[PDB]
């Protein structure tokens, strides 16, 4: 049967870490669940306040030469007035003696709806609160820019976004084999690419709430203070991705029952069926594009009609207002970690810590394997099989 | 099992370099594992805060002649006033007071977006297209121009940019080929039935061609100030981390266009055989479209996806839109260590290190140090992992098994 | 395997050119990299930042009693006070302030197009034209004022153009070739049918030909400075990187216009085969290859004559005239006369004979360094081919490969 969460108490209840006033405590956590068991919810540490056991070594440093930006994230003091909010709240602008000279002096310029959310964080596992750590706001006073052909509207590249480049750029595939002696696969794929973004990698901006916890971490391997850390912010950010629009779908039989499903060149008379219905329940995914279209898309192609090629483009005008990641490449998060913070590098190393102890906890080879065999499943907080090769049961019992 | 990715040991940290304040380690990748492999996301280099040893040794310089706008490039006086502005500001024209002589003295000539975007940088793995290194705003205090031509309007070609001709090419190949075979006949019977089909189909557009002069170039001020940062000696995440933010080549010329491809195949056979002694189908269709606005580019997706020869007014109107939206349909690469300027501090050394880490580079990420695929199919270095793909029944993510 | 391209050593290094701060490297391409192996990539040529161990001798002139620019040009005082830009920046003209005479008395006169770009540079590595090197905004204080012809506008033909005559010609030439058979016949017998279909059309139109004076002819400035900042030693790289900018060649004379092109080829085989040693088989195979081109013209009109020229719909003349009209908005170079690029290496410079025999020992370098001569043979005879910085061959044939090394 099903497997209810077991769970241990806290390890571990710390000293009260001088500049922190906590006692953390670290717990363990020692079967999230199986077979849709009942998951676990508690924190795999807790922790205690408490009035420091020494004084705060702090003692932060002030900007100094650069403008004293009210976050403290300290910028060129040509940047007061740059018009241009790279202080986190305006008071490089407050403080210019009303001399506007913004970037882009006489240039007219937008800002990306894109690049304001480039640089995702991702979670391997899932995905995070605040999509970026990134401040995509930053121009240290240079105005960038990039043209939108579809509307020759130019956009400013924020100062993290060291390329954008807008390219229309579609794709389609549309692919059938079989055999029998058998088999019977087919598959569709659509690509809307939309755009490239590259992410700089030295002197990043990054939000204010980034810096500040990363003045909440400790410079000990605070672990579950560390995985809280984490999962505000992923694993990894990407550095550099493509952004658009993607569906997909496939059908698939074995070869006899291709035959009396089927006729061929009917279904191609459909791409370029209403007397059928196990041709209705084909797979289908959608990504990217305003869920009204997508809806109407699925409403209309999984009731068996051809292919509606206006629909598919306005989906794609669709993709426009909703774009999303196609593909990215991924660096870890602690490489955002700023090298002139106080014990920066022993910071880094605790997050690299707190990076492998969450791929080692939350492997799948915590749960038991299925009571028959087939796949071993891990949703969060609970394990689960599946066996769709003519298996049944929550663990596969029945075949 | 597949095999995990693997790395080395860090290396020992580097010297405490001055002006930069940093030690460095360097991590070679060993493995990231084919056959589904655990990826590697991990970062080859590191580099920790230090105190330097000694002083900073400076690296900005003097520039007497010449004027040192607020932005560190320094621009010959004759480029003062010159009501373009000559260094990614407006240090050299907001002093101004008076006779703003523009170069285009009265004139009418516009700013061209293939000028503008010309010489993009390029990482040589998977091609990809980057942000153009060049300055392509800056005058030089010339008014050379050439038409649009298809429209009659000017631009002014910028100094980075020696030619940018706009001439008009259509191109289009339609070639399709077919096949039916039948053969009957150790002791040995036939009875077998092939029929294959191959059709092939692509067609270009032209908008231009520019060239990049590659003496006396001038680069973005973000560019320069990033090989300043750059550390002589050869700290290779450091260079690796530079290479990708401004990839390893730039185009030194090339055509902007738009393209579109589509092909269809077909194989389908009946095979037979018995003998004495002493059916399989695939169907593949892609339609791939490069350039032009999204509206017309798609619809002729649509609509060479479907068998139905497409209306010449849809060809007419993405051809068009391709002056909207064009792609870099060729190129040709220069390696980006020819942007580093002469007469800077370690230039040639930071050059030398610059090649140093394409080299490493391209090695660190070769697809060669993966396995190979079982059936021979063709090795993929994805991000971080190893793959490869196989046309032909055996399959899987490492064609073990058919 | 493939075989990864090489390169020499590095050269020595030059020794520092006074004048230019620099010292140079060159170092030879071995071999490109057959068969997608590594490309060479890497630059022919290095320099390095040099003190220089003696002083520069200048590489300014006196120019005497001519008037001297703000650039390095200079022109005779009566060039001064034209109106016309006779030099650089109006500096002839802002040398003057009063009593002003343009050439073109009392009336106004276009600006060609044609002329303008007149002179195109060239490179012999794929004949792409580069920009002119010649400086046609320059009249010499003459007032030349000829038709477009194709309009009655009267445009003024500038000092490099010695001619500029709208010679105008079309073209359609057209065959078409048909031939077809039907043959019926240890030993081996086979029965066939076969049929061969060629179809060739090109047309051609001419909107003029220019013909570039061939002396006193004034050149742009960045040209002339472009030829003063080079080593004067033979330095590969250098001189290669001016090639490369300006190419090794420009156009003497050439004509504008537009053209057009259409190649239909149709095979078709049936063959019937039995084989006996001291078999039976039946074979079918198509071959339809359909290629369509055109080059000038107004974007919508080429394109719209080349969809409807590549269907088998009957072109409405209407449209092939608005394109061929179009052409004199947009012509392309169809034709040139070449000379080499260091002819227009100006006599009386400092080393211009030097500079003139380094660059045809440049040219022939470089001729000879991306000379496809030194990659690999195809394996099947197709035709090697020099990729940007890898090579490889193609062939038609069943045999086939990135060397063809299979059939
Ligand atoms: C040699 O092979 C021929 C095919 O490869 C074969 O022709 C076939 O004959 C069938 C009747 O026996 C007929 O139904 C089929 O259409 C076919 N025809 C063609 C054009 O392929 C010949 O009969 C065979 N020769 C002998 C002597 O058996
Ligand atoms: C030359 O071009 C004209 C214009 O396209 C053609 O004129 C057509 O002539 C046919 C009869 O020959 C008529 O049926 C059409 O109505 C005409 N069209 C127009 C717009 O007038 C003419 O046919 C062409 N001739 C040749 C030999 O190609």
């Amino acid at each position: 049967s099903h497997i209810d969460c077991r769970m241990s108490p806290w390890s571990e209840w710390s000293q009260c870490d001088p500049c922190l006033r906590q006692m953390f405590r670290s717990r363990s956590i020692e079967v999230f669940g199986q077979f849709n068991g009942k998951r676990c919810t508690d924190a795999v540490g807790d922790r205690r306040q408490c009035v420091p056991t020494e004084p705060c070594e702090d003692a932060e440093d002030d900007c100094g030469n650069d403008f004293q930006c009210s976050t403290g994230r300290c910028i060129k003091m040509r940047l007061r007035c740059n018009g241009d909010n790279d202080c986190g709240d305006f008071s490089d602008e407050d403080d210019c003696e009303s001399e506007p000279r913004p970037p882009c002096r006489d240039r007219v310029v937008e800002e990306s709806e894109l690049a304001r959310t480039a640089g995702y964080g991702i979670n391997i596992l899932g995905m995070d609160p605040l999509s970026t750590p990134f401040d995509n706001e930053f121009y240290n006073g240079l105005c960038n820019r990039d043209r939108d052909g579809n509307t020759l509207t130019y956009y400013r590249r924020p100062w993290n976004v060291a390329s954008l480049i807008y390219e229309t750029k579609g794709e389609k595939n549309f692919r059938t084999e079989h055999y029998e002696e058998e088999k019977m696969f087919l598959h569709v794929k659509g690509e809307i690419h939309l755009g490239r973004f590259v992410m700089r990698n030295r002197d990043v901006v990054l939000t204010t709430t980034f810096v500040d916890d990363i003045k909440a971490l400790p410079t000990t391997y605070e672990k579950g203070e560390y995985f809280a850390f984490l999962e505000t912010y992923g694993t990894h950010y990407s550095s550099s991705g493509s952004l658009g629009g993607l569906y997909e779908l496939i059908y698939v039989l074995d070869k006899a029952s291709m035959k009396r499903k089927g006729e061929l060149k009917d279904i191609k008379r459909c791409l370029g069926i209403t007397s059928e219905n196990l041709i209705d329940d084909v797979v289908s995914l959608i990504r990217g594009g305003t869920r009204k279209y997508a809806f109407e898309l699925k409403e209309k192609l999984l009731r068996g009609t051809v292919i509606d090629v206006t629909d598919f483009v306005n989906w794609a005008s669709s993709i426009n207002d909703a774009p999303v990641l196609i593909s990215q490449k991924l660096s870890p998060i602690y490489n955002l970690v700023p090298v002139k913070m106080k014990n920066a590098h022993l910071k880094k190393q605790n997050l690299e810590r707190a990076i492998e102890d969450y791929i080692n906890e939350f492997s799948v080879r915590k749960c038991h394997t299925c009571q028959n065999g087939g796949t071993v499943i891990l949703m969060d907080g609970k394990c689960l099989c599946a066996c769709p090769f003519k298996f049944e049961g929550i663990a596969c019992e029945i075949s």
